[PDB]
């Protein structure tokens, strides 16, 4: 099935490009980089983990922002090719206030803003950090939603060539691809 999007009515008249640009700058950069992952503050986590799962989730350093990546995900840690997220990425959910974890049976957001699902991305381990899955999620970690934007743009075009990353959420809804929250 094709990409499916959830958005809060707040963003009805926003474009996906405007939204993701604003969100990524709001989430910022957790500085997850060589020599800068020295404790648990910026690792994120996997469910069930320790380095694989159906979710990877990460909270912003200085805001309440967070995302959950959903799929069939794997992380190489120190093993060649080192620090590669690979596997299947089905969903990215963006919002505020991450809760839970492996110990409680899953991650959740208290307040989801927007989600993209049925992304259908699938990168093999041997592609290392050049894998699309890696670049999409690592981009979110480091305050750059470019890779995610590109993949959403492609998926949208494949549905209907009038759709793009620059469409409004309401347009995507009209085109059958997105759905506004009934709330509040």
């Amino acid at each position: 099935m094709s990409i499916s999007i959830s958005y809060s009515t707040t963003y009805s008249g926003w474009t996906v490009a405007d939204y993701l640009a604003d969100w990524s700058a709001y989430f910022g950069d957790v500085n997850h980089r060589p020599g800068q992952v020295v404790d648990g503050s910026n690792t994120g986590g996997f469910n069930p983990g320790p380095f694989d799962g159906s979710q990877y989730a990460l909270k912003s350093t200085a805001s309440d922002a967070a995302f959950i990546a959903g799929g069939d995900l794997h992380y190489t840690l120190f093993s060649n090719p080192s620090h590669t997220l690979w596997g299947k990425l089905d969903s990215i959910a963006l919002g505020d206030t991450l809760t839970g974890g492996a110990s409680s049976g899953g991650y959740a957001l208290d307040s989801q803003e927007v989600s993209f699902s049925n992304l259908g991305l699938d990168s093999p381990i041997a592609q290392g950090r050049d894998g699309t899955v890696h670049k999409v999620v690592y981009g979110l970690m480091s305050g750059d939603s470019s890779a995610l934007q590109g993949q959403i743009d492609a998926l949208l075009k494949a549905v209907d060539p009038s759709l793009s990353i620059n469409s409004t959420f309401d347009q995507l809804a009209a085109a059958g691809v997105a759905h506004a929250t009934p709330a509040a």
